[PDB]
């Protein structure tokens, strides 16, 4: 037997905390770094995605809403059937790509309404559905940081209802709930408490990684995240660089989501424990080591750094794969140091040792 | 102003003879060698066939007439269309696939004659033409031999009435007579003086590289390319590897064919100077340099022995393609040494100097 969603702690350190959650399409260790999917020729393969460590993926509900579109997904068989993956998906609101009518009600530019999200989500049949909010704009004015917090508080609630309302989805998938209020304390204070008492199964910490620097995101995060429920699972969207999830982690994150892995190895840089490298700089041409010395994907397991800067110099599209498939795999490493690290107890070392390392 | 078949000989050595064939889509190198062709993804481009230096490819009739059949062919445009290859193109009979009814009338198997192999070569629109012969196995009795030879020289006369009868095939294209004949010097004799008295553009000496050896191979053709009409090119089909080429050369022969720079493309196999090499060895896992150390083709300008075992190895099938584009370079690599060293006076050197490396 299965359950829907259920998250359990098996060790802690500071606030950092390593664990599990259990769904019905399998079990997702956490810390989790999810990658972002798109449809199963022109990407990796999902068998090759689950075999770097993946255990969940990202659905991007607005590309999927443009192409092919929801309802067509739906009669495909949903998201899991589109993209060859059986286990966990999942799909953020569509919200913040509608910014990247606009009232109260929700947008239209396509229709976007807590209560359209959430059916589309839905149509999807993903696993994890994320609540519309609406996103305050970056640097924000004390003044409309206040306005967009509230309203998402009062989408948040719309959300919950449109969830609870399809028997379908609320006894087989879980809903998320995402917190705002930018960098005022008090405003993630309204925020948090407003989240609390609607209930939801995880929580994530909105408003940030949108051009405000690390040093603020960690100072925001020192706050932000005490004040969620401990006892369910906490999602840093968008998140990001190495050192970012780390230091993350250092602050109470469960999951993070990132194209950065993809993008990286799509422009031939591959991460490190040393720091990223760009493949085609002329000291890789000869080098027989692989990507990472430390690595164990299957791409650092055969292929070295001279041939892959062959192929990428070449324009070769399996050049990119690889790169690819090896820093979704690095990613996955990262995540399984960091939980491997807080079960033992030392994740505040390890957290150093790597980045003496990696800024080395 | 281009004309129909035109040989000119440049300089010679000994036997051996370099210079050019003008035909109306292009001029031919001689010695040269002719990489047997394909339909234009699953195929080096033409391009890239052309920049390994062919002047000039082979279709092999009998695939053609089986997929996607000639008549298909010539509804598209021809061979040339078909190809993507707009350079002389040498078509065989198609009747040596045949053997590896059968009365003096012709073939049916789909039905071969005289009259329907050069029906079926105008429908595919090349510029050489094979006339159509009897192929007496190997080994083959004195009794064998002398009767495929008689049939051959009777065909070889119906080849030429047919290919005569049309006008269009007539003024554009050229046409080649086959020697036959075995290891019997007088057999030999009669079958040129036949081919003589018929008249063609060129002369193939055939019967060999049918699994003689290369010793009895050479000692044919000491006494069978004399035979032939010094003025007219001379053919050794299906001919072979390099060793087998230059000795071929040092006897006369001016135009050779193979598929053995692509099947041992395939087979992971490159040719060097130094000999082939098997690329899946373990000595090439680090080795840095390119496949030959001297070779000019665009692989080995950028490729190197390994980073080109990694991709046979996984079976990837740019590693096919590089493997055969390299050999077909090579092989055009070589015709070009022995066309300079022919013009130049030192082509004996130059094949002793081939041999004593390429077997060291
Ligand atoms: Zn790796
Ligand atoms: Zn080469």
């Amino acid at each position: 037997d299965r359950p829907r969603f259920s998250f359990s702690i098996a060790a802690r350190e500071g606030k950092a905390r390593t664990g599990t959650i259990e769904m019905k399409r399998g079990v997702i260790r956490t810390p989790a770094f999810m990658p972002v999917g798109t449809a199963a020729v022109k990407a990796l393969k999902p068998e090759t995605v689950r075999a770097t460590g993946a255990d969940i993926i990202l659905g991007n509900t607005y590309h999927l809403m443009l192409r092919p579109g929801a309802e067509r997904i739906a009669k495909l068989g949903g998201l899991h059937s589109f993209m060859g993956w059986d286990r966990p998906i999942l799909t953020d609101s569509g919200g913040y790509q509608v910014m990247s009518k606009q009232s109260e009600e929700g947008v239209t530019f396509h229709m976007l309404s807590p209560e359209r999200s959430i059916e589309i989500q839905h149509l999807l049949g993903s696993d994890i559905v994320m609540a519309f909010d609406e996103s305050t704009p970056y640097p924000a004015t004390p003044s409309r940081a206040a306005s967009s917090m509230e309203r998402s508080m009062r989408w948040a609630k719309r959300s919950r209802d449109a969830f609870d309302s399809r028997k379908e989805q609320a006894e087989n998938a879980a809903l998320f709930g995402i917190q705002q209020g930018s960098v005022f304390e008090n405003l993630r204070q309204q925020s948090a408490d407003a989240l609390a008492e609607i209930g939801f199964d995880g929580y994530a910490v909105g408003g940030l990684a949108v051009g405000e620097g690390q040093d603020e995101m960690f100072r925001v995060l020192d706050f932000s995240v005490p004040m969620l429920p401990d006892d369910k699972p906490h999602y840093l969207m968008g998140v990001g660089k190495p050192d970012d999830i780390v230091g993350a982690v250092e602050r109470g994150i469960d999951m993070f989501d990132s194209v950065l892995p993809t993008r990286s190895g799509r422009n031939g840089q591959a991460f490190t424990w040393d720091g990223p490298i760009n493949i085609r700089n002329a000291r890789f041409s000869e080098d027989l080591k692989p990507l990472d010395s430390e690595c164990h994907c299957a791409v650092c397991q055969k292929w070295s750094r001279a041939c892959i800067h062959a192929l990428i110099r070449a324009g070769e599209i399996l050049g990119a794969m690889l790169m690819t498939e090896h820093n979704i795999a690095f990613y996955q490493q990262l995540m399984q140091k960091i939980r491997d690290s807080i079960s033992e107890g030392r994740f505040s070392q390890f957290a150093q040792d790597f980045r003496a390392r990696y800024f080395a």
